[PDB]
DNA sequence: TAAAACTAAAAAAATCGGGTTAGCGTTA
DNA sequence: TAACGCTAACCCGATTTTTTTAGTTTTA
C-alpha cells in the first residue's frame, strides 16, 4: 500500500520512515512522477532535523571556555529554517491539513 | 483518547505533555501520518521556549562586569523566532482557533 | 468564571491578571487545550513589556560618560518587536476586535448611534 | 446570537446608556504612565463603549504609551538638531529619527486591530 | 470651518497650514478624537519634509574636500522614508483620492 | 481655467512647475482635495529630481583612470531606482495611475 | 501615428526607438499627461540596460590580475534591479500582455 | 511517450531521469516550446541538488582543526534555496499537486 | 513565415535566437505587441545567459587545492538563482507561463 | 567578517460584491 | 394580533493591501 521512491533522487536510508508516513496521507493514484521527486526532498529534511537537534543538545551541555555561543547560535537559526522550509514542501505536495479533509 | 508519537520522529521526554495538548484538540479520526510528524516538530518548539526562557532570567540577574549583554540580547530575539515560528506551525495543522471554533 | 493556565507551560506569576483578562475575552467553551498553551506566551509577552519599559527608563535618566545611548537603542527596537508579537498572538487565538466584533464595514452604524447619544447628551 | 439590529429601540437605549459612562478606567497592572491619560481617554471615545473587551483595553494601553513616548521622541531630536560643530552627534540624530518612523507605522497598525481607523470609524 | 488640534499632541507651530489643509479635505462630522491625534503626526510629517530638503540642498552646494556624501546620502534615503509614511498615514485618515473621489 | 496653482507652503521647486501641470491635468479638476494637492507637491518634485541625479551620474561616468569613483556611481544608479519605485507608489495614491484613468 | 515626448521630462535621444515602441502598444487617445511623463522613465530604463551590458561584456574578457570580480558582481546586479523596475513600470501603464491581450 | 529537450538549453546528461519524469506528469500536448526550456532549468536543478548533499556530508564527516564551519553553513543554506526555487519553478509549469490532483 | 523578427534597437544577442524563437511561438502571433517584442529580447537573453554561467561554474568547481576559490563559487551559484527566478516573472509578465497558455 | 540593516515576493489579513436571513415596526 | 415591507447582520467566494520572511548589502 505504498510506493517505492525514485533511484535518481537520492533518498537517504534512515529516511524511509517519513517516505512511508508522507506516501500514505493521500490518495496513491493521486502521486505524479513530479510529485514522487519533490516528496524525496521533504523526507531528506525531515530526517536532517533529528540530525542537526542532537548536534545541538551536545553543545548545550559544553559549558566553561569551551563553549562556543557562535556555532549554538548557528545551529538554532538552521532548524527553524529547515521546519519553516518543511511548511511550504507540505503545502506543494497538497499534504497539509487544509487539503486532507 | 490520544495517539502516541512516531518513534523516529524523535519527541522529547518532557515534551509529552505539550503533545497531548495538542492532539487532543482536534478530531482523531483527522490526524494522518504527515500530521502527526508535524506535530512533533509543535511540540518541540513548545518545550523549547519554557527552556531558553529559564537561561534568560539567569543572566538577567547578572549585574556588574560579568553581565553579558550581548547574550542577553541574542536570547530575546531567538524568544520571539521561536514564538512566531510556532503560530505558522499550529496554522499549518489547523489546530488555530479559526479552524476550531 | 475563568480558566486556570498549564502547569507545564509556565505562567509568570505577576502575568495572572493578564491571563484573566485574556480568557474573559471570548466564550469559556470555546478555548481548546492547544488554545490556552498559546495564551500562556501571549501573557508572559504582555507582561514582559511592562519589564523593559522599567528598565529603558532607568537607563535614559543617566547623563554623561556613563549613559549607554546603544543600550537605549536596543531596548526601544526590542520593545517594538514585542509589540507587533502580541498583534500577532492575539490574532491566533482569535481575540482581537475584528474577530470579536466582525467585519470593519459592519461597525459603522453602531459607532454612529453612539456618536449621536454623546450629543444629545451635551 | 446575531447582534441587535441599529434599527432597533433596544439598540438606541444602550447608545444612551452608553454615553453616560463616559470613559472606561485603564487596568493597573498594564502600566499606563501618568502623562499618557489624555491619550487614552481620546481613543477610548472613539468607539462605542459596550465594544471595548478585556483584550482589548490591555492593547490600547501600549498604543496610549506609544502615541505619549512620541513626543518624547521628538523633543529629544530637536534638542540634538540645535548643536553644531564637533559636538554634533549625526549619528544619534540618524538613529532619532529612525525610531520616530517606526513608532508612527506602529501605532497605523495598533489602531486597526482594535478598530478604531477611519474605515471602521465613519 | 475647521477643528483646532489637541494640546498635548505637540503640534509644531509651523504645522497648521498642514493640518488645516487635511482637516478640510473630509466632513468636519467626521473627525473622531482618535483620528485627530493621527492627523497630527500627519501634519508633523508634511512639514518636516520641508526642513530636511532644505538641509540636503545646503550640503549639495558645498564642493571639494568639505563634501560629506555620507550625509547626503541619508538626507536621501529619510527623505523618501517620510514620503512612503506619508501615503500609509492619508490611507488611515481616507483622505487618500479612492476614498474622497 | 486648465488647472489649479500649487500650495505656497509645501514649497514646489520652481523648475518642477512643468511636471506640476502635466499631473494636474491628468485628472478632472473638482477630484482635486487639499489634502491630494500637498500630495501632488511630493510627486513632483520627485519627477524633477530624477532629472538632476540622472545628470550627475552621467558626469561620474565619463571620468575615467584613477579618479573614476565606481561607489558614487553605484549609489547613484540605486538612488534612481528608489525614485522611480516611489513615483509608482505616489501616482497610485492620487488615482491618476492608468488603471484608474483608463 | 504617435505622440511626441515632453521636453521637460528629458527622453535620452538613443532611447527614441524604445519611446516609439512602447507609445505604438496602446490606444493613442488613451495616453494621458501623466502617462506619458512615466514613458519616458521606462524608455530611458530600457536603454539603460543595452548601456550596462555593453559595460560587463568588457569586464569579462580581461583576464589575470587586472580582472575587476568586485565589479563584474556589481554590473551583473544592476542590470536584474533594472528588469525588474522595468516590469513594474509596463504594469503601472497597463501595457503589460495580461491588459492588451 | 515522451518529448525530446531542446538541445541549445544545456540539459546535463545525468538529468534525463528528472527531465523524463516531469514531462511524463502532464498532457503531452499541453506542452509549449516556452514550457519546454523552463522544464530543461527544473531538471537541472533537481540534479544539481544531489551533487550539493554529497558534498555536504563529505565535510561533514571532517573533524578536528581541518573542519570548515563556514563552508558547511553555506552548503547548508544553498541547499535550502534551491529546494524553494524548485518550488516556484513547479509552480509556473502548472505541475505541482494542487494543478494535477 | 511563423515567427516574427527581433527589434535591431533591442540588442538580441547571437546565440540567443534559438530561445527567441521557441518564446515567439508559444503564443499567437497577432497577439504580440511592440512593447512585449522589447520584453522578450530580455528574457531570450536572460535564458542564453544562464547557460554561460553554469559552464563557468562547472570549470571552478573542477579545481582543487589552495587555488580553488570559494568565494566565486558561492557567487556564482547565487547569481544563477536571481536569474532564475527573473526569468519566472518575465514570463508572467508575457503570458507565456502554462497557467496562461493551458 | 559578523552583525546590523535594508528589500522584494509570498503568505496572510482585511476588504468588497453580491446573496440570504430574519427582526421589527407599521398599517391594517 | 397578525401580515407585509423593508432594511441590518451575516455568509461565500474573489481581490487587494499589508506583514513577515528569506535573502542581500553595509558598516564598524
Amino acid at each position: 500500500d505504498t510506493i517505492d521512491p525514485p533511484s535518481h533522487a537520492g533518498l537517504e536510508k534512515k529516511a524511509e520512515p517519513f517516505w512511508h508516513d508522507n506516501i500514505r496521507s493521500k490518495a496513491l493514484d493521486s502521486w505524479t512522477p513530479a510529485d514522487l521527486l519533490a516528496a524525496v526532498e521533504l523526507a531528506n529534511n525531515q530526517l536532517y532535523i533529528t540530525v542537526l537537534r542532537k548536534d545541538l543538545r551536545k553543545e548545550e551541555r559544553i559549558r566553561g571556555e569551551e563553549r562556543d555561543e557562535g556555532l549554538i547560535k548557528d545551529l538554532r537559526k538552521q532548524i527553524v529554517e529547515l521546519q519553516r522550509t518543511i511548511l511550504a514542501q507540505r503545502r506543494d505536495l497538497q499534504i497539509h491539513s487544509h487539503a486532507t479533509n
